[PDB]
């Protein structure tokens, strides 16, 4: 209150693809959230722990620094999203 899920003016969507449960992800995000709040949001959804996440964007590796901004997010789609593949094993 406002709080940053309340902040609608200041929050995006990233889209995500789980190839594990191939299923599709609208990652609701604020704007100045961090690559690291991304993937708790991520994990929330697919249950693939934060660390475990290995990112995929147009076909290849996509290496996010833990500060990034989402607002810095290569550009997503329904049709492009980002995918996410599990380290896990």
């Amino acid at each position: 209150p406002l709080g940053s899920t309340s902040d609608i003016l200041h929050r995006m969507v990233i889209h995500v693809f789980s190839l594990q449960q191939m299923t599709a992800h609208k990652i609701y995000i604020h704007s100045y959230n961090t690559a690291t709040i991304f993937h708790e949001l991520v994990y929330k959804q697919t249950k693939i722990i934060s660390s475990n996440q290995e990112l995929i964007y147009e076909g290849r590796r996509l290496v996010l620094e833990p500060g990034r901004l989402a607002q810095h997010f290569p550009k997503t789609t329904e049709e492009n999203p980002i995918f996410v593949v599990s380290l896990e094993r």
